[PDB]
């Protein structure tokens, strides 16, 4: 039942407004171009003609525009009106622009939370999908109950630029996974003994296996932070040997992704450096 | 419910772990190893060690094999063709799909029920219900021995073709390495100097492990695309993948993260977009690696 304003009714901003309405919040919306708020008004939103009216309507102002340049074009004329309000900026952009906007919000007495949306418009308001936030802890703690309407909120910490970096790092993790998955699908689907398996059958097993892969990540993160990489029962020597088997199996079955060559070159450099007994986490030193 | 009689051939670190887990579950376990003197601890845990593989095979209706190579499997099993008739052989040696099939065919010629398997953990993970063992081959063997095999870990029946487990192992390891390398790349990006950086690997990984639920949703969404040969892009097209991969490439260069992953990703999506599939899903890329 809290008052919340959304600035920006593009596909994503309209979805945020819709999710706020579905949670029962008193939702005021504004967009630069008229005529994009009729469906939302039918669901109980109040559309207003100016950003100044929209900002004045709610103590919590959620911004979702195309660029950070657009954020300041809209909000800098309203600097005096933002004192004491909370600004949650879900616009995507660079870490430096997040930091510059946080500094600007601080200068004007607005509590500033920068965020990133880890889904597409249709995922907003649904379970499991993440929104990541960084900046004012008071803003996060005071707004979390309302922000929950959009998806699962995570507070990354106090530095407003964190969300931008996390988004890029998490997409890289997603692409590494999805590419290893595509490689596996193509291996399973290929003609050959034990092949001609569908992607759906493979993925049913893969989804179980990903539980084990997640434990590996949880085991290896403290190795990176300690700078100590004990290899235990799965050393880089064994990674490299088995990667060579993957390379050979892939070549036989006609799967050409670049992944095996990337993996063997990287592990090979760490082994040449004498770290063959270490965990996969030692490889962070060979990409950084 | 009722304890079984099982034989393990092979007392290397994995084979000895398998035998220990059968014992822990209450099974009457007979063990043999080519080299004597590796079954000491197992005997005190209740195993019966015998001197020859022939004695070991004759001791149990279920014969679990875990040797260094399929060459070794052949050297041990070939003189025992007659002795295997009517027994179930579960071969957890790692090896090639063709070697699994050839062993399967030999076992069938001699009247043994043959199940080939792969162990998706290391010796210390055996005997825990959270790690996977994948099996393929005789469904009669799997159904009849599943209760016993549960002692080792969670068993999964991949199907009737004995060679499948070998292929799944390699494919799942590739998936693991793609994930772990994307994770390493992300750890490096988060740890680097810069606004929003100097974040610990542990902090990053706390968020990453929540995010992996979403990544799994993508794999479950995209598998039917591959099987149908139809790749609707919907709200995440290859155009958008390519655009955001370029951001990743730029961010990584600025922070000195050099993993080769951004170049692999941009080149692959680039080929599909040049081919005219920019509006399709990530699943369309299967056609550009096979
Ligand atoms: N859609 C996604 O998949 C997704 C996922 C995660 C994050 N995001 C982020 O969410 C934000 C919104 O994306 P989107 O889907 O809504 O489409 P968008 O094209 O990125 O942004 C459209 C919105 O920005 C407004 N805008 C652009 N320039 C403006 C300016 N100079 N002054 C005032 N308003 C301006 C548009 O107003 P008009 O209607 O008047 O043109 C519209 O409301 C982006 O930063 C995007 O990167 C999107
Ligand atoms: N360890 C793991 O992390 C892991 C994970 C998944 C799968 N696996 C698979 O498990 C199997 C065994 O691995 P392991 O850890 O036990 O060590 P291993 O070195 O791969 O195999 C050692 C065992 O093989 C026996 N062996 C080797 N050559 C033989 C021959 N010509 N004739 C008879 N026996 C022979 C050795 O007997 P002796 O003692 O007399 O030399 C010993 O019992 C391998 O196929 C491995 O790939 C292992
Ligand atoms: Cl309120
Ligand atoms: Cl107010
Ligand atoms: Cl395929
Ligand atoms: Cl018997
Ligand atoms: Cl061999």
């Amino acid at each position: 039942g809290a008052k919340v304003t959304v600035l920006g009714l593009g596909p994503m901003g309209a979805a945020l407004a819709g999710a706020f309405l579905a949670a029962g919040h008193r939702t005021t919306v504004w967009n630069r171009t008229p005529g994009k708020g009729g469906s939302l008004a039918g669901e109980g939103a109040t559309e207003v003609a100016s950003a100044a009216e929209a900002v004045a309507a709610s103590p919590l102002v959620v911004v979702c525009l195309a660029t950070y340049e657009a954020v300041h074009e809209v909000l800098d004329p309203l600097a005096d009106e933002l004192a004491g309000r909370t600004v949650v900026n879900l616009t995507s952009g660079s870490p430096v622009h997040a930091r510059e906007t946080a500094n600007w919000a601080q200068q004007h007495g607005a509590e500033y939370l920068d965020g990133v949306i880890m889904t597409t418009p249709s995922g907003i308001g649904k379970p499991d999908y993440l929104l990541l936030y960084s900046g004012s802890q008071a803003a996060f703690d005071g707004s979390r109950g309302t922000l929950c309407a959009l998806g699962e909120p995570m507070n990354l910490g106090t530095d407003a630029a964190m969300a931008s970096v996390y988004d890029t790092a998490l997409l890289g993790l997603m692409w590494g996974t999805l590419t290893g998955w595509l490689h596996g699908v193509a291996l399973m689907g290929a003609d050959g003994p034990g092949g001609n398996v569908t992607a759906t059958a493979f993925t049913e097993v893969a989804n179980r296996w990903m539980k084990t892969v997640g434990v590996f990540m949880n085991t290896y993160a403290p190795h990176v932070d300690a700078g100590h990489y004990p290899g235990d029962e799965f050393t880089l020597h064994l990674h490299h040997r088995t990667m060579n088997i993957l390379a050979h199996a892939s070549e036989l079955r006609g799967v050409v992704s670049g992944l095996p060559e990337l993996l063997t070159e990287l592990t090979g450099r760490a082994i040449t450096a004498g770290h063959g007994n270490d965990s996969y986490a030692r490889l962070v030193e060979f990409i950084r």
